[PDB]
DNA sequence: TGTCAATAGGTGTCAATAC
DNA sequence: GTATTGACACCTATTGACA
């Protein structure tokens, strides 16, 4: 029934990324200390980052170098695929 | 060479530092290992890797940073390759 | 006076998988 | 949502073996 992915996650989830997001501390160091495999911190900071962006969980960050030509299509076809996004959590509920 | 730290990405200072000893400064190679405590297959490495940095990325070029769905994500990375590979001929012919 | 080449930990990410 | 391991890529390195 629609929960903000902020909420849902755990106190401790939103520990460890304050961990590394806010404190600067490595994800690993972070696995570590607290008993975890590095991929769950990793996973872990991800859920807030898209979150935080608005962004659907799967979305994976793109850091790539491009010509110009290229380069302008690519920020097109994220405003493109933002707006669809944005757009398909509008009315999809309601188109059925 | 200082326009390309933009471009070096996923690389240490220091090893852009000793890079710079010998593109930049033209120290010795073998020399900047004695010194730096490294071997000197690591300085050539880390030489080669900066190096090869310039010549597969023009200066004309931009970074793009972007959120996308996989399948567009891996897109996009695929025409990285192909923008990267083409102009390595350009280069080599 | 360097290069090629195999080799390897550390880290972060994607993937598949389980409850 | 909680979590695991397998794989890989891009780092950091080593030595062996040539030029």
């Amino acid at each position: 029934d629609l929960r903000p992915r902020l909420g849902r996650l755990t106190e401790e989830t939103i520990d460890i990324a304050r961990e590394v997001l806010v404190e600067g501390k490595s994800q690993s160091d972070v696995a570590r200390e607290r008993g975890l495999s590095r991929q769950r911190v990793s996973s872990m900071v991800k859920s807030v980052v898209s979150a935080a962006n608005e962004i659907p969980r799967e979305w994976q960050r793109v850091e790539v170098w491009l010509p110009p030509n290229l380069a302008e299509k690519v920020r097109q076809m994220e405003a493109d695929a933002k707006a669809d996004v944005a757009r398909k959590n509008q009315l999809t509920d309601a188109a059925l």
